[PDB]
């Protein structure tokens, strides 16, 4: 979890941004358009501030 968050947190600012997540999904070859990743990010973003923080990320991985 910790290690995975750091991978996706490209700029190391303690958040996964939507753009960072789009880079992650593109690097993994996930069958999702950019728009669908934006929706995935938005759903993961519990507090709605535009960033996926570590707590929201762990709650994601619990799915
Ligand atoms: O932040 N995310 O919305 C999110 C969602 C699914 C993921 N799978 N692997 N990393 C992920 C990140
Ligand atoms: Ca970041
Ligand atoms: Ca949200
Ligand atoms: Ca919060
Ligand atoms: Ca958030």
């Amino acid at each position: 979890l910790r290690e995975q968050f750091r991978v996706e947190d490209k700029d190391g600012n303690g958040y996964i941004s939507a753009a960072e997540l789009r880079i992650v999904m593109t690097n993994r070859g996930e069958p999702l358009t950019d728009e669908e990743v934006d929706e995935l990010h938005r759903e993961t973003d519990i507090d709605g501030d535009g960033q996926v923080n570590y707590e929201e990320f762990v709650q994601r991985m619990r799915a």
